[PDB]
């Protein structure tokens, strides 16, 4: 079974890339980690740095999670980051999405031991 922690890497990790390709980005990586294998997720955010970068933010600055939890954390600086946001044209299988480049503060909530990010929260 897939933990938090994996699930977190699986949907929103791409290290492999300094920022989005070309404006199909969205298209293609939701295509990629089975992400899509059910539905289109309405927006999902992915972040062009180190997993150990990353796992870094939930020692930094803690805030309150957009639902009012306050196990999430800020990012001290910016990172680069990619924005999916789904469009209008989607029909799955072929699930349609705007890429937007963007460096960023990040926000995710951690958990567990060891203490690291499970879901992404924003990016501002």
């Amino acid at each position: 079974k897939e933990t938090a922690a994996a699930k977190f890497e699986r949907q929103h990790m791409d290290s492999s890339t300094s920022a989005a390709s070309s404006s199909n980005y969205c298209n293609q990586m939701m295509k990629s980690r089975n992400l899509t294998k059910d539905r289109c997720k309405p927006v999902n955010t992915f972040v062009h740095e180190s997993l150990a970068d990353v796992q870094a933010v939930c020692s930094q600055k803690n805030v309150a999670c957009k639902n009012g939890q306050t196990n999430c954390y800020q990012s001290y600086s910016t990172m680069s980051i990619t924005d999916c946001r789904e469009t209008g044209s989607s029909k799955y299988p072929n699930c349609a999405y705007k890429t937007t480049q963007a460096n960023k503060h990040i926000i995710v909530a951690c958990e567990g031991n060891p203490y690291v990010p499970v879901h992404f929260d924003a990016s501002v």
